[PDB]
């Protein structure tokens, strides 16, 4: 209706998320931030009408039996949505997520092309993209899978919760399995993927020791494995993986981690200085032979910092290094650069040398 038109306008405004809640106006999430999309508060009556307009008649009946409902909805040639209908304070609520089929380029994402293609070219090993919710981890992964799909003839199996990007077949097969629908869990998906003749396995996130170990093993075996963790940088990411295990297993885990790791890409999305959205702060650890030593040996592991700062031949760099580069280039403010810095001290030192 007008609904379809509003949704379409919202999507064209680059809304990642649409919130329809009684007492507020239609609200969109754009570039990570919620913004109102209209000046009039939705009434309970209006939210319900929107809901009934989106559901199939069968869905409408099962709706009277559920506190919550998760469902797909498509506006042909506009967008695909996953939708969560809820109840709050006697009233229906609606949260719609756009499933995009449009994959940004490395350059669009601020991801160094040469590094990316190098990691994509490996046919064995673990690539970890880390950071908290909203860091662009899904997106880096989607760009990385897309690159593989269009230059390599491979079987790519992804296990996702939920599917954020839809890939079409190009040069590769891309098998995408949604947790809760296609497969029960990351573990279930990872496990049976081992049986489905994959070249590339993407595990959306690792929450178990079981899943972390399985993913490492899969990488050790000879598959290319992509995954994410919530951790802020390489140092924390490495330690977090090990801390998943009982203490008596830890040097086994280092051995396992050191030999199968390829790279860690830790990400933070900072507000752009001009204010035209956001920009990626990115730390790269590449698992060179020397870096593997550092990993395998607990005493030499913090020497990962120095390795990154001098590793630009590979091309590594720390957060504090990339931030300097972003600040001097006028892509972020000094305030934002300093609040983001791993150590706001080592930043100004490093900065003064430019
Ligand atoms: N490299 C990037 N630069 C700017 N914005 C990005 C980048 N990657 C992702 N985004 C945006 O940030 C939002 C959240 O990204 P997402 O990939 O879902 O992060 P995560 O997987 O860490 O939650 C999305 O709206 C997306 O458009
Ligand atoms: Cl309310």
């Amino acid at each position: 209706q007008s609904l379809v038109e509003m949704l379409k306008a919202m999507v064209q405004a680059r809304a990642s998320d649409i919130h329809l809640q009684a007492g507020a106006p239609p609200t969109v999430r754009i570039d990570g931030k919620l913004r109102p999309f209209g000046n009039r508060p939705l009434t309970p009556k209006e939210v319900e009408a929107i809901a009934r307009a989106l559901l199939t008649p069968e869905q409408l009946e099962e709706l009277e039996y559920r506190k919550e409902m998760d469902f797909a909805y498509t506006i042909p040639g506009v967008a695909r949505f996953r939708c969560n209908l809820l109840r709050q304070r006697g009233s229906f609520g609606l949260v719609m997520r756009v499933v995009s089929e449009v994959i940004p380029s490395f350059e669009a994402l601020g991801l160094p092309r040469e590094v990316m293609e190098s990691l994509a070219a490996k046919e064995r090993g673990l690539i970890l993209v880390t950071g908290p919710t909203g860091s662009g981890k899904s997106t880096t992964l989607a760009a990385l899978i897309d690159h593989i799909n269009l230059h390599y003839a491979k079987n790519i199996i992804t296990i996702e919760d939920p599917i954020e990007f839809l890939h079409k077949h190009k040069k590769s097969l891309v098998v995408q399995r949604e947790v809760g629908l296609d497969t029960d869990s990351f573990y279930t998906g990872l496990k049976y993927a081992l049986r489905q003749d994959p070249d590339v396995i993407m595990v959306g996130e690792m929450r178990d020791r079981e899943t972390v170990e399985a993913a490492l093993m899969a990488a050790q075996t000879g598959h290319l494995v992509l995954s994410t963790l919530h951790t802020l940088d390489a140092w924390r990411t490495i330690n977090r993986i090990i801390d998943f295990f009982p203490l008596h297993e830890h040097r086994q885990v280092r051995v396992l981690l050191a030999e199968s790791l390829l790279g860690i890409l830790s990400q933070r999305l900072l507000p752009k200085a001009d204010g035209q959205g956001r920009v990626l702060a990115l730390e790269i650890l590449i698992a060179t032979p020397y870096v593997r030593e550092l990993l395998k040996d607990e005493e030499k592991t913090p020497q990962i910092k120095e390795a990154m700062m001098e590793g630009s031949l590979y091309g590594m760099r720390t957060f504090d290094q990339h931030l300097v580069e972003l600040y001097t280039e006028g892509l972020i403010s000094l305030e934002d650069a300093l609040s983001a810095a791993t150590s706001p001290h080592e930043f100004r030192l490093l900065l003064t040398k430019a």
